[PDB]
Parts: C-alpha cells; sequence; structure tokens
C-alpha cells in the first residue's frame, strides 16, 4: 500500500545533489548571454508544416510591501494598474494579462462598484485576465513553514472561488530567492498541473539549458513511483524583466520594452533605445526579434515558446498599455504574414502556454526528464550567494512561528462549536489568517524590506496575535463551563494567555503575575490546551506573588511543583558587567501538566502561609569574581556564591551535562555508565569585506572564516531543582541559557547585537562525530534533505536555510539541533554545526532595498539539542538524498513549534468550571498530526462542514518496541456526521466520497485533507 520512503532510492534523470557533485561552477564570459554561450539554430528547423508558436504573456510584478507598505503601494500604483487593466482588456478583446497576488486583487475588487465588478468577472470568464497561483502572496520558499505556505494559498484561492468562480492550476514564482520542492508537493495536492520558477543559480541554468532539461517532472526526493510529480518550467536567463525574457541578448530585448523611449523616465542600460514600430522599420525589427525567439526556443523541447512581457508594477498608465500593445500588434501582423519566419505569435496567458506544450507532448513531439532536489543556495552572479536573508530581521522570523501556532490553536479551539455572528469569531480569524499570510511574501519573512515596512508587518502581526487570543479565550470559557451556567459577553476577557517564550524574558515585560494573598484571593484557576492529537505532558510555569504556592488538579489531587526565582539580566553601565538580578516579590512556579489529545486540562494554584508539602525550592549559585549579595524576599533558600568553575548537572534519569567555567556546554553523558561525549558550544563573529562587494540584507559575503567572540570572565548563574535546572551566562551580545527537564536540553539565546556594525554573530557546536562533508537541513519544516559541503564553492554557498532543524551523523552517533525560528546555517568542517543568530550591516547590497540592516532589536531564539546513538537505526542507503528524524528529535521539534497554551482565569471566581475537555479524543500514533482543524461554515448553514489537514511524517526505526495507539478518524470527531469527503488541501474540490463516513489515516510523508458534514 504505502510507498517505502527509506529503502528505495528513486531513479531520476536529474538529482540535484548528484548534479552539484559533478558541476564545476566556472563563471566564464559567455558573450551577450553573459552566463551562457552563443546560441546557434538551424533556420530550416521550422517550416510550413512545423511552425514556432509564440505566446507573449503580459504581467505586472506587485510586491505586497518592500520599499513601500502594502497600503502605500496600493494607493500609489496597484489600484491604477488594476483599474487600467480592466478598461484596456475590456476595450481590446485580443489583449491578455496574468495576475498573481490575491491580497491586492481582493483589496481592489471590494472597492469597485457593481457595474465594474460585473465587467471584471466577464474578462476573467472569457480568459483575457488569468490568475496564476492565486495565493494571497508569492511567498518566500526558504524561511516559510509549509503550514503557512498552505495557509496563504488557501486564503487566496478561497477568495477566488467565491468571487471569481475560478481555481488556478498553473503557478508563477518569478521572484523568490531560490526554490523549494515543498511548493510542487503542496501544489500537486491542491489540483495543480503546472508550475514556473525563475531564481536558480546561474550555473544550474547553463547546465540544464545545454541538455534541454529546463522543463522537467519535479518529484519529491523520496518518491520512487513518481505520484508526487509536477510539470515545471524553469526560465533560462538572469531576470524576469523584458531585457532578460525575449532571448539571450539583453541589448536587443531591451529595444522591445516600449516603456523605455524616455517619456516614462526609463532607458536601456545597453545604450540602444526602443524605436516605435512603423511600416519602414517593421521588417528589420521583426528580423531581430524572431532571431532572439528562435535562439530561446533552442533551449526547450517543443515548438511552443513562452515570452513573458512585464516588470515591477508595470501596466500602470493608459499610455503604457497603448505603447506596449500597439507596437506588439504591428510586429505580430508582420511576422505572422511572412511565411519565411514560420512563426505564429500572439498575446497569451500562462495556462494557454502549458496547454499547448502538453498538446505537443501527447502528439509525441517531446518527452520530459524527471528531477528531484531543491534550488538553494541561489547566486545571481559571481560569488553573490543569497544566504544572508536566511537570518535577516530574526525578531520577525521568530514572530512568524509564534503566530503560526496561535492561528492553528485559535482555529482549532473555536471549531468545536458554531458561533453566533455577534461573537465576531469568523471576523477575528479572517484578520489573523490574512496578516500571517501577508508576511509570507518574499520581502516579509525574508527580512528584505525597508525599516518602516518591517514595522507595518510587525504591527499587523501584533493585531493578529490579539485576535487569536480573543478567540482562544472565548473558546476555553465555552468548552469548560457547565452549559446551563455559561453566560458569555463576547467582548470580555475571561482568560489571559501566558507565554514564557514570546516576546520573552529580557525582550518585553508582558507576562501577568498571579496575585494571591490571605487578604485578597486565596487561589487561581489556570487552563492548558494541547493542539496535538496525542496525550501530552509538559512542564509549564507561571509568575506568582508568593513562593508558598501549591498545585492541585480539578479532583483536588496534589501535583508536585517547583518554585524558582524570577531572574533578569542587566547590562550594568556602571560596573561594565552583564549580571542577573532577582525579584523579591515575584516567583516562578513550575509543574507538569497532562493534557488530552486536542484537549484542555484545568489546575488550581493556592497560597499557604508556609512551605507546602508538595512544592520544592531550587538552589541558586552565582559564579563570578567580586560578587555582591542577591536577596530574594520570602524565597526560602539563600543564593550561594563562588569563583568561576566547571560544573555538572543531571535532572531526573536524563542526561548529565558538563559546562566550562564560562557557562558553555562541553559534554553530554547519556546514561550512568556511558562516555562523556564532547559537545562544545562556541560563539563567533563574521565581518564584512573592506573592498569589493559588501554583505547586506540579501547577500552573505564574509571576510574569511569566523573569529571567536572574546568572552572575558563572564557571570554564570546555576539554578538546580528537582523538576528543572539551568545554566545561564551573560556573554557579549548574548545571554545564553541551557535548560534541563530530564530529556534533551532546551537552549535559549537572548540576542542583542547592540551597535556592533558590520558583524554577524554565529552559534557553533563542535563535536568529534565523523560526519566528513555531509549534513542535513530541513525544507519548510516538512522534510530533511542531504547536503554536501563543497570546498569548490565559497563559504557563503555552503550556508542553507534552517527553517526548523539540522543534523550531523556518523555510523554510531547523531547530533540534531531543532529551532523555534528560521535562521541560516551550515557544517563547515567534519563534526560541526553552526547557526547564525543576528546580523547588523551598514551597507546596501545592490538588490534594490537601498539601505543596510541597522534596525536590530533584542530577540529570544529557542532550540532543543538532541544527542543520540544511531547504530541500531534503519537509515537510507548512502545514495538516498533524504534523511529522517528519530522519535525524540521529532517530539523536541513539536515542543518548540506547538507547545501547550496557558490561560489564567481573569476574575476572582469561575462559576461552573470543569476539569477537562477532550478525554475521549483518540490518541493517535506519534508520527501523525492534525495540522489544521477549521470550521468552514457560518452558523446559518443547515449542513455544517469542518475541514482537517492530516500530515504523517516518517520517523526512523531504531528498536523501540511499538505500543498500540488508537486509530484517528477525523470525520467522527464531531457528532452527527452525515458525509465524509477527501478534498484538495485548500478544501475547494471534493475528490472522494468516503465509505462509512470514515477518513483513513495517511501514509508516511503524505498529507491529505478531509471535510466532514454534520446535520445541525
Ligand atoms: C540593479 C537593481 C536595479 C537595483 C536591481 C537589482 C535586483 C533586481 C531583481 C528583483 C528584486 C530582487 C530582490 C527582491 O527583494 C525585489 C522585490 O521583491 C521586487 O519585486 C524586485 N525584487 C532588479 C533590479
Ligand atoms: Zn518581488
Amino acid at each position: 500500500q504505502c510507498q517505502d520512503v527509506v529503502q528505495d532510492v528513486p531513479n531520476v534523470d536529474v538529482q540535484m545533489l548528484e548534479l552539484y557533485d559533478r558541476m564545476s561552477f566556472k563563471d566564464i564570459d559567455g558573450g551577450v548571454w553573459k552566463q551562457g554561450w552563443n546560441i546557434k539554430y538551424d533556420p530550416l528547423k521550422y517550416n510550413a508544416h512545423h511552425k514556432l508558436k509564440v505566446f507573449v504573456v503580459p504581467h505586472s510584478h506587485n510586491d505586497p510591501g518592500w520599499i513601500q507598505t502594502f497600503e502605500e503601494y496600493y494607493q500609489h500604483d496597484t489600484k491604477h494598474i488594476l483599474s487600467n487593466a480592466l478598461r484596456h482588456l475590456h476595450d481590446n478583446p485580443e489583449m491578455k494579462f496574468i495576475w498573481a497576488e490575491i491580497s491586492y486583487f481582493a483589496r481592489f475588487y471590494h472597492d469597485l462598484g457593481e457595474n465594474k465588478k460585473l465587467q471584471m468577472k466577464s474578462i476573467v470568464k472569457n480568459g483575457q485576465l488569468e490568475f496564476v497561483t492565486g495565493g494571497w502572496v508569492m511567498p518566500d520558499e526558504a524561511n516559510s513553514h509549509w503550514r503557512n505556505v498552505l495557509l496563504q494559498l488557501t486564503e487566496g484561492q478561497t477568495w477566488l472561488k467565491q468571487f471569481m468562480n475560478v481555481t488556478p492550476t498553473a503557478s508563477w514564482a518569478i521572484d523568490p530567492f531560490g526554490h523549494s520542492p515543498t511548493m510542487p508537493y503542496i501544489l500537486q495536492k491542491s489540483g495543480f498541473k503546472n508550475m514556473l520558477i525563475q531564481r536558480t543559480h546561474y550555473s544550474v541554468k547553463k547546465e540544464l539549458a545545454q541538455q534541454r532539461q529546463l522543463e522537467f517532472l519535479w518529484r519529491q526526493i523520496w518518491d520512487n513511483k513518481g505520484d508526487t510529480a509536477l510539470f515545471t518550467h524553469m526560465m533560462p536567463f538572469y531576470s524576469y524583466d523584458i531585457p532578460h525574457t525575449c532571448g539571450p541578448d539583453p541589448k536587443v530585448c531591451c529595444q522591445f520594452d516600449f516603456k523605455r523611449m524616455g517619456s516614462f523616465g526609463l532607458s536601456c542600460p545597453w545604450k540602444v533605445p526602443p524605436r516605435t514600430i512603423s511600416d519602414q522599420n517593421v521588417a528589420a525589427r521583426s528580423d531581430l526579434l524572431v532571431d532572439q525567439w528562435k535562439k530561446k526556443a533552442e533551449l526547450y523541447r517543443t515548438n511552443v515558446l513562452l515570452i513573458p512581457l512585464g516588470d515591477d508594477f508595470r501596466f500602470k498608465q493608459n499610455t503604457e498599455w497603448d505603447v506596449q500593445r500597439v507596437n506588439y500588434e504591428r510586429l505580430f501582423e508582420h511576422i505572422n504574414s511572412q511565411a519565411h519566419f514560420n512563426v505564429q505569435a500572439q498575446f497569451g496567458t500562462l495556462q494557454e502556454y502549458f496547454d499547448a506544450v502538453h498538446q505537443a507532448e501527447r502528439a509525441g513531439q517531446a518527452e520530459f526528464p524527471t528531477l528531484s532536489g531543491d534550488f538553494f543556495t541561489y547566486a545571481d552572479r559571481s560569488d553573490n550567494y543569497w544566504s544572508g536573508y536566511y537570518t535577516s530581521r530574526p525578531y520577525h522570523k521568530r514572530m512568524d512561528r509564534v503566530l503560526m501556532h496561535y492561528v492553528r490553536a485559535a482555529e482549532m479551539l473555536s471549531a468545536w462549536h458554531s458561533w453566533d455572528g455577534m461573537a465576531r469569531i469568523e471576523e477575528r480569524l479572517e484578520q489573523a489568517r490574512r496578516e500571517l499570510s501577508l508576511f509570507q511574501h518574499h520581502d516579509g519573512i525574508t527580512g528584505t524590506a525597508k525599516t518602516h515596512v518591517v514595522v507595518d508587518y510587525e504591527q499587523r502581526m501584533q493585531e493578529a496575535l490579539k485576535a487569536c487570543q480573543m478567540v482562544m479565550q472565548q473558546s476555553v470559557y465555552r468548552l469548560l463551563t457547565k452549559p446551563s451556567i455559561y453566560s458569555p459577553d463576547f467582548s470580555f476577557s475571561y482568560f489571559t494567555l501566558d507565554d514564557s517564550r514570546w516576546p520573552g524574558s529580557g525582550v518585553e515585560d508582558s507576562r501577568t503575575t498571579i496575585i494571591l494573598g490571605e487578604d485578597i484571593l486565596p487561589s487561581k484557576h489556570v487552563v492548558m490546551h494541547n493542539t496535538l492529537p496525542h496525550w501530552r505532558e509538559q512542564l509549564v510555569d507561571f509568575y506568582v506573588s508568593s513562593p508558598f504556592v501549591s498545585v492541585t488538579d480539578l479532583a483536588n489531587n496534589p501535583v508536585e511543583a517547583q518554585v524558582s526565582p524570577v531572574w533578569s539580566w542587566h547590562h550594568d553601565t556602571l560596573t561594565k558587567t552583564i549580571h542577573p538580578q532577582g525579584s523579591t516579590t515575584k516567583y516562578r512556579i513550575i509543574f507538569k501538566a497532562r493534557v488530552p489529545p486536542m484537549g484542555l486540562a484545568t489546575y488550581v494554584l493556592t497560597i499557604s502561609d508556609s512551605k507546602p508539602e508538595h512544592t520544592s525550592y531550587a538552589s541558586n549559585l552565582l559564579l563570578r569574581k567580586n560578587p555582591t549579595s542577591l536577596p530574594l524576599g520570602q524565597y526560602p533558600e539563600d543564593v550561594k556564591f563562588g569563583d568561576p568553575r566547571e560544573i555538572s548537572l543531571r535532572v531526573g534519569n536524563g542526561p548529565t551535562l558538563a559546562f566550562s567555567e564560562q557557562g558553555l556546554l562541553k559534554s553530554i553523558q547519556l546514561t550512568q555508565d556511558s562516555p562523556h561525549v564532547p559537545v562544545h558550544f562556541k560563539f563567533l563573529k563574521y565581518g564584512v569585506r573592506s573592498h569589493g562587494d559588501r554583505s547586506g540584507a540579501y547577500l552573505f559575503l564574509p571576510n574569511g572564516p569566523a573569529s571567536p567572540v572574546e568572552l572575558g570572565q563572564p557571570v554564570v548563574l546555576v539554578t538546580k531543582g528537582k523538576l528543572e535546572s539551568s545554566v545561564s551566562v551573560g556573554l557579549p551580545s548574548v545571554v545564553h541559557q541551557t535548560i534541563m527537564r530530564g530529556g534533551a536540553p532546551e537552549i535559549r539565546n537572548l540576542v542583542d547585537i547592540g551597535s556592533l556594525d558590520n558583524t554577524e554573530i554565529v552559534m557553533r557546536l563542535e563535536t568529534h562525530i565523523d560526519s566528513g562533508d555531509i549534513f542535513y537541513t530541513d525544507l519548510n519544516g516538512l522534510q530533511f534533505i542531504k547536503r554536501r559541503r563543497l570546498d569548490k564553492l565559497p563559504l557563503q554557498a555552503n550556508y542553507y536555510p534552517i527553517p526548523s532543524g539540522m543534523f550531523i551523523e556518523d555510523a554510531n552517533t547523531r547530533l540534531t539541533l531543532l529551532t523555534g525560528q528560521p535562521l541560516g546555517g551550515s557544517s563547515l568542517a567534519s563534526g560541526e554545526l553552526e547557526i547564525m543568530q543576528d546580523r547588523r550591516l551598514a551597507s546596501d547590497d545592490e538588490r534594490g532595498l537601498g539601505q543596510g540592516v541597522l534596525d536590530n532589536k533584542p530577540v529570544l531564539h529557542i532550540y532543543r539539542l538532541v544527542l543520540e546513538k544511531v547504530n541500531n537505526c534503519v537509515r537510507p542507503s548512502k545514495l538516498h538524498p533524504a534523511g529522517y528524524l528519530t522519535s525524540a528529535a521529532h517530539k523536541a521539534s513539536q515542543s518548540l513549534l506547538d507547545p501547550l497554551d496557558k490561560f489564567i482565569f481573569a476574575e476572582n471566581e469561575w462559576i461552573g468550571a470543569q476539569g477537562q475537555f477532550g478525554g475521549d479524543h483518540p490518541s493517535a500514533r506519534e508520527d501523525l498530526d492534525v495540522s489544521v482543524m477549521r470550521r468552514l461554515t457560518k452558523s446559518s448553514a443547515k449542513t455544517q462542514r469542518v475541514g482537517y489537514v492530516l500530515h504523517r511524517t516518517n520517523l526512523m526505526q531504531c528498536g523501540t518496541p511499538e505500543e498500540h495507539t488508537q486509530k484517528l478518524d477525523v470525520c467522527h470527531l464531531l457528532p452527527n456526521v452525515a458525509r465524509c469527503e477527501r478534498t484538495t488541501l485548500t478544501f475547494l474540490q471534493n475528490l472522494e466520497h468516503l465509505d462509512g463516513m470514515v477518513a483513513p489515516e495517511v501514509c508516511p510523508m503524505e498529507t491529505a485533507a478531509y471535510v466532514s458534514s454534520h446535520s445541525s
């Protein structure tokens, strides 16, 4: 039944890791096609019975924020482009236009009068205006999580189905900085038949062009059969602009961009301008243009040629529509009537191109190669590798992952019920989905926008977080109150969220202290939510106003707890040291919460006059020369002091960790008898070149290998508790923390690069694992791909996106680092892993941004560090291009991305409170997730519909015996099911009507969507 994703190496024509190993990457001058060669063709190839069919496809690339905000661009440019497109297409029936960004289209359409809405629907229905992809945005492919790529695709396509009655099946991605196979994975499971990409390494374009492998069936790296394959067209030249889309010579192609004659303020850098087409020049002009087209056609296998015609924010003025259309019409009339050219040229759309290509294929005219792999790291020229944007603006990269989880939790918690319109649930969820979707743009999460635009994205995401909080807390109140008591005010705050890691300690003072006291309030209810479909235990912490607090469940059973101080780190501008201060009135209480699958659990915190029976207190040790006292109020244990020294810690029966006198990990011992395995954390800095090209928001151009950060004699704080222990150290630019709860440690870095201009701070792990030149990184949080370090390429080319994790291994040992935020990283030597923390750059790097990166702010980065023995694991063979996590590493990743949510009851007494929700929910096998649960209907619908996206990962078999778990059938999670359907991942098309209304579980590495219908 299910394909084996481990043991069968797929046979493909092009495998990108193998291609990389073989290629020389020489940057030679190819002539007018600077990165290619002088293309030759046989004029006799095309004749009366075999013509070249040319589709000229007008387009306008509209960024939802970059140099201006979304709203600024909409007012100044996009509203005019769309208004003039409507008029010109209406009036010129043979003219065509494609549109990608639905965020702008929806903004425009809703402001149109009814007459114009009808005119717009007519030019879509008749095929003159065609939507390509139909996502909210054209997303980044490096830093984006697959869940958010799907979210933004669904937001745009749901809008298009409702208002335009169309669902695109061809994708257009002309600007993201490199390309991921996560895109065809999602698109192929969402009804698509074709896709187009542009930004791939210039050496790759040359190699594939020589073999006519620029069109290929792109399958996943583990897919032996090919059921994931999606037809893909890679454009051959340096850019998507008119000079780089007609053919190989931009000096010639520029003369066919009729906006560049002078009155529009544009010109041709190659110093030859366009000239208006006339009867006296059309033959010579056609001669030049057809020659360019026939050269481009030599790079592809069919007699159908794609010629994009557009650029950034084009087709804005009426006069521009006229100058492009009339000049091209004169060229077509001449070319199509001159038999000697053997060409038929016309305006077309993207779907028309692909339909004609496949007609040629079915006629036996061409066969296409198969391909697997990715297209990172991109370089557009010379040594200019775009690995900087894997890290740029890391505060907002972390915010993306926080909001990702809040959107999932808000949609899931509120899906369980139908809500009255007055509750504003659908309104708040639509706002949250749209702001997160907007940020997936290739100038949003990438960190490549102007400072004021980054601020706009941040403000939008903050409003989205508040919307999610409102929906979540209303839902908890409804799910856990006796129904005959429940009395909602839909504007009221019944609970506030408590989040320990966002914005984070030392970033914002945002958390509420639970205030208890004999003369005010003896106790407080708290509630935990678990969005994952299995029972889960996790330590949770709250701030409380007394150390004498104990925890009970809602059967009044005692729960073991630990109290620790609240520690904050300060850069002391007087003593010139970085050191911790403790609160004398706020304390942390920590306990293990146990929560049902997709469920809720209630606990109670109660004050007493002295130390409670079931609460313990951490010890605290400050290691520094020249200590001063550290009082802690009522906290029952005095802080201890010492000179810096090596130390060792063990929580529970977990690993024993040893630290240097500077507070940095040096070894991990997995069990009592086992070796102390060298595992060393180190912080280093990269700089910028003093001559030639400078690093900026896009480009990483280091001045050689990194240099160690000079640490001095830093202050180290050791907290030792029964449930949780930690070592924290104040280093220059980073407060580095290692936290132990009985399994793999959690690492937290509070990163403040301050005023350190032209500096990139990296965190490195040094081990003696014999990894050689191999390492693994993830793509969009979906799959792990094998990387090979290449010493034939510069340092920055060996940097890859780390959207959620990375690992190295040898025959016996693996080290995996999981992340709570996308960052850039590599393995630059055998046994090493490294990941960039932040970067501050004074210079612009010549890609259009027009500023450096000087707007850094403190960010709390989070990680888990998993050392494991892998000698017993069933792994792929040496030639397989994928890798897979273990159970422990996968659970560690879930602990970072989808932790328990914590709610504090906001008033004194919760009347009608219940102890648990979801105790009867199935606890599914650990590799299965309910990635999305979303109610699809409003309360007035007779038949309610709920959509689910189910994802199964693939975990290594390493000899841990399987325990039986329960089958998860999402179609029976809500009562009164009347129908269950398998759908596309966007929920927009029914694919299968399911027997017995049962939704089957999916295979490893597969994702499916189901919709259940319920009689209400
Ligand atoms: C030399 C100049 C004119 C600055 C230039 C440099 C690069 C490009 C390529 C297009 C760039 C690539 C980075 C990217 O951030 C931007 C925006 O998303 C916009 O849509 C154009 N894109 C176009 C033009
Ligand atoms: Zn762009």
